[PDB]
RNA sequence: UUUU
């Protein structure tokens, strides 16, 4: 039993997707410690209007002022589960809403959305049903682990530059000014917890958020949030076209799911400076490929993700937090399923299970 | 589950 991923099978009308609502938030601090508040949220602070153009040095501080998260620590859903536990009797939707929902990280859903168009990287998703609720947690594929261990030095510095860009664009207090002199600590994260629904599948998911724009006319989250991105500067119309067809699809998927309405991109030259900023409204991204024979279609993304959720819901019949259905996908094939019990795939921790039982 |  498998699930095909070809875009032609999902070419129908755009499916129902509920306007996402923010249910709460949590922060992870410099020590990767959880706090149920917004202490890690930063505030959009672009270059002053009368000053010179941006000239952000994205390599400044590498690697002396870089404190990277330890990628061997596999946190899975743990931080989101703690939020849920601390809010289980305050969830909107009425009684038993959680029992009919699917719970995951925003980034897991992003990978589903782009699957009909992805040709390089596959994925694996572990699924467990517990008290009706379906939990989806990404598993690092063996190939992606090897790629991570063999990360080239230049790719490591480019990873730093994406985080450094945010430091040039965000301040710790509204109206404040950025401080690039500090350290880039990728243990720090602000996460928004959202409710949505795709087709008939209710969703509870969390996603890291880069910053809140206090200058935005709308200030009810998530509409006051801004997503920050970098990309290489482009000259040729063929370069812009390739950007529209590949990078923009992943920017759209990531920001559409939580309802983040703007992506602000910093374009960097070969020497590692950002000398151009451009805002991309999420709801206009598809306009750049709407009439492109090699473009992407948001309806294909969303219809496939709805089909996968229905495929997952029907495949995971047993309610058991120790049982895992592992969904595996590689480009050129369908999504396949295998069944596993206990370690290493089981991911719901006993401190969650036992508290939810009682 | 952030980055490229
Ligand atoms: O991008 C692709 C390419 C192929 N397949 C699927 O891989 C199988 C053999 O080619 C087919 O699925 P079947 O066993 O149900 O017939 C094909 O649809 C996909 O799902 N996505
Ligand atoms: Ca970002």
């Amino acid at each position: 039993p498998s699930l095909r991923t070809q875009p032609s099978l999902y070419s129908g009308p755009f499916p129902f997707y509920r306007r996402p609502s923010e249910l709460g938030c949590f922060s992870l601090d410099a020590q990767r410690q959880y706090h149920g508040d917004a202490r890690a949220l930063r505030y959009y602070s672009p270059p002053p209007i009368n000053g010179p153009g941006p000239d952000f040095d994205l390599r400044d501080g590498y690697p002396d002022r870089y404190q990277p998260r330890d990628e061997e620590v596999q946190e899975r859903l743990d931080h989101l589960l703690r939020w849920v536990l601390e809010h289980r009797n305050q969830l909107e939707g009425g009684p038993g809403w959680l029992a009919g929902a699917t719970v995951t990280w925003r980034g897991h859903l992003t990978k589903l959305l782009t699957t009909p168009y992805e040709r390089q990287e596959g994925w694996q998703l572990a699924a467990s049903r517990f008290q009706g609720t379906l939990y989806l947690s990404e598993v690092e594929t063996p190939a992606a682990r090897a790629q991570r261990l063999a990360r080239p030095p230049l790719l490591r510095e480019l990873m730093y530059m994406g985080y450094k860009f945010e430091q040039y664009m965000c301040a710790d207090k509204p109206g404040g000014s950025p401080d690039p002199s500090g350290e880039v600590n990728t243990n720090v994260a602000y996460c928004s917890v959202l409710r949505s629904r795709l087709g008939n599948h209710p969703l509870l998911f969390s996603g890291e958020v880069d910053c809140l724009n206090p200058q935005a006319p709308c200030t009810q989250p998530p509409s006051c949030y801004v997503e920050l991105k970098t990309s290489k500067e482009m000259h040729s119309p063929g370069q812009w076209r390739s950007f529209y067809r590949h990078k923009l699809l992943k920017w759209w998927a990531q920001s559409f799911l939580p309802g983040v309405p703007h992506v602000v991109a910093g374009f960097r030259n070969p020497e590692g400076f950002v000398c151009s900023l451009k805002t991309f409204p999420t709801m206009e991204m598809f306009e750049n490929v709407r009439n492109d024979r090699e473009g992407w279609n948001p309806s294909v993304c969303m219809n496939f993700c709805a089909a996968f959720l229905s495929f997952a819901q029907s495949t995971v019949v047993q309610d058991d937090p120790r049982l895992v259905h592992l969904f595996s996908w590689e480009p050129g094939g369908p999504v396949t399923v295998s069944v596993h019990r206990d370690a290493p795939y089981a991911f719901l921790p006993s401190w969650y299970v036992e508290t939810m039982t009682q």
